[PDB]
């Protein structure tokens, strides 16, 4: 049912409400040749009344990315605002929504994967229940309403206990399975908010992969709206 899909999804969304802000210390691991390269970054996130999340990622290490920064303001309706800061020339570039499907800094995450999940961005459909990694899960489909998406659909395995994604399969514009995102090392914050400390995107067609690992997560650190102003990019 389309209406069970929507009900599940509204609950998934409702169970992740109220966290306010967070600062994550992170590692990005790119396995994008025959072998591996590692980046260090911080991700600041802010929950916004009546909108999508804002996120500011700043890369710290190694030298070829130090200072590079990515700012995202997710919108529920219409295009996200996205900007990339490159410190070499101190130029902020707006990322056009027509280009959201493109890869973010050579990784298996697209620009569009770095906005927050919002119910208004998809049409939902419950497919079936399944057992996955020994957890009871809902399997549901979400179809991006935006024609600029690189995806025809995503299929989400969502655990019944906590309504967390365990796996998301992404299908490309031609309908073919493109890549899978897995979530592991979930940890709960303020007795409510689940965050996956290990996330792995594997491209099946390519098969490059990108891991996102979190070593530390602080919530409600005092961040505010002006800390995500595009003018902050230049420091
Ligand atoms: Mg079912």
């Amino acid at each position: 049912n389309a209406e069970k899909g929507l009900e599940i999804a509204q609950e998934r969304k409702a169970r992740d409400e109220g966290w306010g802000d967070s600062i994550a210390t992170m590692e990005m691991i790119l396995k994008n040749a025959q072998e591996s390269s590692t980046r260090l970054m911080r991700l600041k996130s802010l929950e916004v009344e009546g909108d999508g999340d804002k996120g500011l990622t700043i890369f710290d290490q190694p030298r070829d990315v130090t200072g590079t920064a990515f700012l995202n303001h997710s919108h529920t309706i219409g295009a996200d605002d996205q900007w990339l800061y490159l410190p070499a020339l101190k130029r902020v570039k707006r990322i056009s929504s027509r280009n959201k499907s493109g890869p973010f800094m050579g990784s298996e995450f697209a620009y569009e994967d770095l906005s927050s999940f919002e119910i208004e961005k998809y049409r939902f459909n419950h497919l079936k229940d399944e057992k996955f990694n020994g957890q009871d899960v809902f399997v549901l489909e979400q179809i991006p309403t935006d024609k600029n998406s690189g995806y025809t659909k995503q299929v989400v395995w969502l655990d019944k206990a906590h309504y967390r994604p365990l796996k998301v399969e992404f299908y490309d514009r031609k309908g073919a399975l493109l890549k899978t995102l897995t979530f592991a090392n979930y940890k709960q914050y303020l007795d409510k908010y689940w965050r996956a400390h290990t996330m792995a995107m594997t491209n099946h067609q390519t098969g490059k992969s990108t891991e996102l690992n979190t070593s530390d997560l602080r919530f409600q650190t005092g961040l505010e709206e002006n800390d995500f102003n595009k003018n902050v990019l230049k420091r």
